[PDB]
């Protein structure tokens, strides 16, 4: 009757014995995976992801319809990772990338390397060269479709990712390269691979603004099937602070009192209007209370 | 003339003899086979099924069209196994686990142990080390497609399963533990190791409400081949109550009088609605008629 | 010139003498051979088999394609045989078996006795166990294809059949048990052992009813290659009244003036219709007609 | 310079003398060997044959795809064999023959013998009993394919042929028995044994009617390697009459003048069609046609 | 140092006293060995052959591939023999010899001797009553493979051949006859026994037209390993006046310069498109070409 | 504890008085045994070979799988032979010389004396008679299982082998002549007379080139059991230069330092591809390079 809550700790050890850490696990356990993180820039999103952000050395595939918010969320990780002075690569196979909107996300669109291959074997295969380098934190792939095999221009592509993905698996698990996978919806032999499987896509009506659900369907680094909903207006992207006062005052980060929001022991605002447009006058306050909330959530 | 009746009922025996309880019966016979189960939570399935449930030790497929109920009904299963207090693992290659739904089943989703494995080699793996421990109830695998191969990321899954099937049929034979297995419609390594197989689903037009006829097309545990049609509400779920009041009335453990409704000596409303709403208001109510009705099947 | 007409029936005879009755025939001879039947219901079916139905102690294959009425002849038979008091048992590896359907063609389904096999050894098995019993009437194994072997989960089961065919076939020539295999198109095993193989398709368009042309391919109790032409509605089986008020018609058991049918010197309706429709209320009527039609062909 | 066209043949009749008539000739040569024959129905094959038809006493061996005309051709010789007072047999181990269309090509299915084998060992017997009675014209054997050997239900078969064959071959000699082996492309013995050797095909595109090119491949009775192109129409098979009137013609037997034809000094028709027409409404000149031409070949 | 050149020349010749001519010889040496031939009908192969066409009084073996070229080549030395006045024979124990493409090759089809042995036995003494009339200038074996041996119908063939091949050659040595044996790759003895050895087989991609070489692997009447490049197109053989236009071109037999062809001091076109069209139109001129170039070789 | 010493090479004095010299040796011992040799092109097998090639006045047997580099090694030795101005023999019972490749090996086609026997006897015969001339430098036999004695078309050729090496060991030890035996794997005669025995066969996976390992699994004329390791390009043969590069290079015979080559105080080419190119345009440099590593071996 007690033994029992025993040989369950026990099977959970030797699964992830034979098959690592993440194997299995309680889907309200707390994650504690010890991880690099790359924060996705909403708080909540990382929340949810539980490790803090999407997971360095290990793949990560962001999913779903077309204009859902694959490629903002795509960007806004890179604008991260290189605020966080890292260099980041955008391996492009749609040729749609607009610099002014990735700018209005953040992204040096200068420091931004971006490669435009012939086919889905190159495009793989720069892939390698760069995560081989050690000193490339993001890369984007955009897209898994794109991607067609050199020979085409039988089911050789299934095959193409399946070989490269193996190959790139290995060697990145240990590069501190958090690679991207974006897909509008080879596919087969990502959902396996990837560590981290985001669903993106919008819900409801618009208002220039859009509401997209997230959910992290596949999470090999803490706990799966955990979902936010972010609001993504039209040429800004998802509001990153209005997630961030929200986030904070659920924390405790930022004082909420009824309609009075406050930090530091000061007044900052009445109504999360006041208070977001306090913090976006401050980037040295949105800063501390951001690496607040990512210390506290790790 | 009679002593015909007696080499029938010997050749049964032999027939038992050499391959088990089971192996051969007439479809109108009683079951009585004696196996430990797990409710389906809807008591007509549990009564269709025989022996009252899934049985436990054994491996029972669900099948059927995607959108079909599959997956509701094998939550409902490990619901009901967790509140038994019950331990239940769900080893996931499809990446489609809704928890809100699955909390609106009754699952206690932070208790419910989650894998998803890299290949089909090693969730079956992970499935056999789980019901080796002896502390499982329930183990869902969703799904026998989404489990590829290893190597294959020439017809090694049929034999994969056929492999584990093997091995895994053995030792689950003696802990208890009841492995569902679900297939959208290595499955004819299933269609024979299983002792149970479901054919699920919908039937007609829907209404928020469908309904989804459920048939025993394999029982190896009792007599096969009995049907029922449930109603599958978004959301909500197959309606149990609804099934539980019209059970518990044609079995006299609730009476009716026309429109009128009685448990215990007392009446409980007048009309079907009135009454699945009275015991909606009385959890221990609905749970001991439940285990009343549970008692008689079995 | 004559002693010609000799030579011919002595060779005849010889054949006869080393390999059996039936072992060669004119195909226009009069059958005559000595073997108890099962009635298919047609009775032009029965009429075409030669001996009235399908001859026990002796196995018979039907096939043909999916949907084609292999089923539901298999079926029709179990009803014949149980309402003249038989027993028959069901092995099904197929896992399709619709009660309410064989309850609709006239099978008592509560004293059907099923079993669904692990593996065609013990299928086979199973099937010389009751056969052995001496008391089963009709055993029907649905179907050959599904009949995968044991250690299969190099071409086993075509000697797998071979051998136990082998076995079953000497057992029962002596048990007045009809051995019914049915087959989805180890044939080539049934194909030499069987001594009835009834090719089951349908031909041309539907209506609710189709026509299925059943001919039989080989027949070692009668000559082969007659066929038949019978109704197959939904839902209701072969149509055994319409072929039964037109087969007795013709041999002058009813008869007919125009449209005009009378039996026992007495009127029964003007037009297939009305006169099917006049049997279809008095089954005592139907009975004796059946039993004056299968006496004649008989 | 000229006695060396003497010792040319005086070989041939060295090796005549050593082994037999045939054994060496010419290509150009008359054929002129004194064998008993039974018309195929089509005189341009009979001509091609060069004998006439199929010689009796000998083994006839028809080859090539399903669908190309083997069996209709083997039915051809049997229906023409039993319009001249003869009886046929027909050993089946296919289990295909259609009856009607069999009475389409003029066989009397009635008075045709069938035997359906259990094994090609029986076959072969059967086939000894038969010719051994000397009453019988003609046997065809279907297929040597299914001839499958009694303990094979390590190329014991191509063992059997060889000796049954040599047996068969010895005591046919003298019976006036043509025996006809169909054979879907053991058969190394029948290629050997076989006097003839059929080759048929179907050739170009269908129109209801295709187009069989027929190569006496082997003939040990008359010059091999000649062929003939005759129009095999469904349900009807090769147009005798056509051949009829296209060779008889040729041969002065029926006097054609541009598009006008005559027989017996007396206007038959203008064109083939109409020709060919008027002799289907007179079997008596079909018949009389046939015989003339019968005899010139001869 | 010069006495050495001599010991070389007299072990040469005593070896050849010892063995025969052609036992042993420097590969680039001019044959000149006095045999008497029969031309293939291709030039540049009777010159690669050193002594211009296949040795009479010899055995020679074709082989290679299936639709290599191996019974053109046969059928064009045939045609060639016949042409110059002489008569084959062709032993077929292959079953396959098309009469309108052997006219197509030059063969006179009428004359032909024409043998279908009933055995390995029969086929070579059926050859060797025919070389013994000394009055066959080609025989052809076909094939090697399909000779097998009466008993037959534990090793007896490979003996049957060397028992014969052994008593062949003796008589052969001295009749004129050239024995030629096709094989599809017994032929242990055919591989020692043969004079000349000829490897056919296709070259590369189709065109109708395919390109094949021969290669004389053995010759003890010419040196060996000399080889040669011909056109095979469908139905008309291996283009002999291209081959006559080249060689003769190259040997001065026809004057060419640049484009331009011309044959006694007169043009006859300008290139070999034109010039091989206007040999076409002469066949005084195609023979003379001929006589001379053999002449030359010789 | 010294005089030990003595008795080791007194016995292995007494060993070499009575069996002669090389009867007994330490593997690491420097050979230096007095006998001429002839090159097999690549200077690191001279080099293991000990004595700088194979010993002429012996046996040299060269064994292993087909399409392993026997017949290329082979004719890579005429073709030394023939540079240094010897006369080669090729003895022939395979018939598989091209002598396009034995002429981009180097050989001297034209000069180059072929056989093909009729048997075994023969060959061994012919090459007496040639190896007496005492003018023959290389004399080739290919191969020793084609060999067939002449009865055979029990066992008789295993004694033709050790009857005719007797004969042949004896007066060859005094002729000058290397004989070569090649053996696709009477060898056992083989075996035991010849003085070397080279073990071929290629390694890995091949790149148009294959690496070959080359064993000397006996050698009675310098210490056995050293292996080389070659490149065997397609068409080219062995890859000398590359070998010769490389030896030349470690014996400090060219000057390397790094990725530089010199030679006579002259560059000559950085890393091994300019190196070996630049030696290849210069037929004086390659020539004397190779003496003086065969010098410096011997
Ligand atoms: N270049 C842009 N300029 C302004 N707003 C943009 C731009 N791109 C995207 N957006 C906004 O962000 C929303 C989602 O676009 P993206 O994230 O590219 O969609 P996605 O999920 O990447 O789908 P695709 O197939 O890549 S377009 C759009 O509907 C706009 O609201
Ligand atoms: N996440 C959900 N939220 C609300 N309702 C759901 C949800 N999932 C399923 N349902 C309801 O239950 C029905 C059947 O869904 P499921 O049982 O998942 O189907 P299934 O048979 O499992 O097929 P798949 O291929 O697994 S989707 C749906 O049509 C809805 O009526
Ligand atoms: N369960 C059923 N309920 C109502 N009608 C049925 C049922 N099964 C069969 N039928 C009717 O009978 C026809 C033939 O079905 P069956 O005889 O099972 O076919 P079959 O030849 O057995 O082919 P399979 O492969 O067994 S489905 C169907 O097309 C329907 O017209
Ligand atoms: N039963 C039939 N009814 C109508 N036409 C037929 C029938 N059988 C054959 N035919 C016609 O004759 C053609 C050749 O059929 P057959 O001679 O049986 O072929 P075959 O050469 O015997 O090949 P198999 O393998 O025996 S079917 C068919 O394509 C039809 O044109
Ligand atoms: N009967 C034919 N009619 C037209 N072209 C032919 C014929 N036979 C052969 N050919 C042509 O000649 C080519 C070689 O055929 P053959 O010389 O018979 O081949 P082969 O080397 O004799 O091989 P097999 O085994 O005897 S078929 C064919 O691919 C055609 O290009
Ligand atoms: N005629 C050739 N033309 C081009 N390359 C050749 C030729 N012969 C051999 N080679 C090359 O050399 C390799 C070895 O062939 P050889 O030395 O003849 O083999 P082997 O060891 O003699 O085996 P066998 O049984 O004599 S073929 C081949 O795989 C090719 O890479």
């Amino acid at each position: 009757a007690k033994e029992r809550s025993k040989a369950i700790e026990t099977a959970m050890s030797q699964i992830e014995k034979a098959f690592g850490k993440g194997s299995i696990m309680k889907l309200g356990a707390e994650s504690k995976l010890d991880v690099q993180v790359v924060s996705t820039g909403s708080l909540s999103l990382d929340l949810a992801l539980g490790v803090g952000g999407i997971p360095r050395g290990r793949i990560t595939e962001i999913y779903g319809p077309e204009s859902g918010g694959k490629t903002t969320l795509a960007l806004a990780i890179v604008a991260q990772a290189q605020k966080a002075g890292g260099t980041c690569a955008f391996i492009d196979a749609e040729h749609a990338l607009d610099p002014v909107y990735a700018r209005a996300l953040g992204v040096n669109t200068d420091e931004l390397l971006v490669s435009q291959p012939d086919n889905g074997e190159q495009a793989l295969e720069i892939m390698e060269l760069l995560v081989r380098s050690g000193a490339i934190d993001v890369v984007v792939v955009d897209s898994v479709a794109a991607l067609t095999p050199r020979a085409e221009i039988p089911g050789l592509q299934a095959r193409l990712m399946s070989q490269a993905l193996r190959k790139l698996t290995a060697i990145l698990s240990k590069t501190g390269t958090a690679a991207i996978f974006i897909n509008q919806v080879g596919g087969r032999a990502l959902k396996f691979y990837a560590s981290v499987r985001l669903d993106v896509r919008k819900i409801g009506q618009p208002t220039v603004a859009n509401t997209v659900k997230i959910k992290t369907v596949k999470n090999k680094v803490a706990a799966p099937f955990k979902e936010v909903e972010l609001a993504l207006v039209y040429g800004k992207g998802f509001d990153q602070l209005s997630d961030l006062v929200g986030l904070a005052a659920d924390m405790d980060i930022i004082k909420k009192a009824g309609s009075f929001y406050s930090y530091g022991d000061e007044r900052i605002g009445q109504g999360k209007e006041k208070t977001i447009a306090y913090i976006a006058e401050r980037p040295e306050m949105e800063q501390e209370i951001r690496d607040r909330v990512m210390a506290a959530i790790r």
